[PDB]
């Protein structure tokens, strides 16, 4: 209803009050929940899989990890299923792929029936490598049994959309929504561009398709921020009634560190407030 929307908007101001005391309290709770819960990630730590992780301390929880079909530890990718508002396994949250995991990455896309990739990092930021370029600059590239062809590109102010066709050589359209303006440090000054990106990339999800693949560099901070904004917008649209903190605690059981920073937690609320007022 209008009334629960009114209470949420008021709750946002509450969190902001007293030098953001409520936001800090909320996020400290989130971090403590993560610290206290024991969630295994044995596969991520297996010696054979160590080179498949971009970061030694960003793992894939066992219970929610995406499994690749075994090949004649070939089942491992640093990726997890993550819920959306009502829908189980609405997303696959994953790291920016490495050259050594490009074949695995595209095979996962294929096997999962994924039609949309959401990328929320530049390849290099402030001279530091954040992600390897897992797609062809032009024409086609073969990544094991998957051939990926770049059909077309549209470069907007804050995001780029690349339309691919992929084919398993042992054809499907896959669209990449690539946000290109996230700052080197902190969060975006203005939420509106991110809101537009979330709305357009989320609207691209078609019926009877697999999870939307979301990644940044580690696949935790910006990735989690996207998933929470998208999911809470969908909840507001359908139900009203938002529960950002409970949703975040829940997804944090599915992939380590989703929404990594308090600044991101606050940004989520800025973005939802802008959506509500717009
Ligand atoms: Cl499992
Ligand atoms: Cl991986
Ligand atoms: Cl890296
Ligand atoms: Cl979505």
């Amino acid at each position: 209803y209008f009334q629960s929307m009114k209470q949420f908007v008021k709750h946002i101001g509450e969190l902001y009050s007293n030098n953001q005391h409520g936001f800090s309290e909320d996020f400290e709770e989130v971090q403590r929940c993560t610290a206290d819960m024991n969630i295994t990630a044995e596969h991520s730590n297996h010696p054979e899989n160590k080179h498949k992780n971009r970061y030694i301390n960003i793992l894939a929880y066992d219970h929610s990890r995406v499994k690749l079909r075994p090949l004649p530890h070939s089942d491992y990718i640093n990726a997890n299923y993550v819920d959306g508002y009502n829908k189980a396994k609405a997303y696959i949250a994953t790291q920016g792929p490495l050259k050594s995991t490009f074949e695995d990455f595209w095979r996962m896309i294929w096997e999962q029936n994924t039609g949309i990739i959401v990328m929320i990092t530049n390849l290099v930021e402030k001279g530091r490598r954040k992600c390897d370029q897992y797609w062809p600059t032009e024409n086609s590239e073969e990544y094991g049994n998957i051939i990926v062809t770049l059909k077309s590109t549209k470069i907007h102010a804050c995001y780029t959309v690349r339309r691919f066709s992929i084919r398993n050589t042992k054809e499907r359209v896959v669209i990449q929504y690539h946000y290109t303006q996230w700052p080197d440090m902190g969060v975006p000054e203005y939420a509106l561009p991110v809101l537009t990106f979330v709305r357009r990339s989320s609207a691209a999800r078609m019926p009877e398709t697999g999870p939307v693949l979301v990644h940044c560099s580690a696949g935790v901070g910006r990735t989690g921020t996207y998933i929470v904004i998208d999911s809470m917008l969908q909840q507001i649209k359908d139900k009203s009634t938002v529960n950002v903190l409970g949703f975040l605690k829940h997804i944090r059981t599915q992939r380590n560190y989703l929404v990594q920073t308090e600044e991101q937690y606050i940004f989520i609320h800025d973005a939802l407030l802008e959506a509500i007022l717009g």
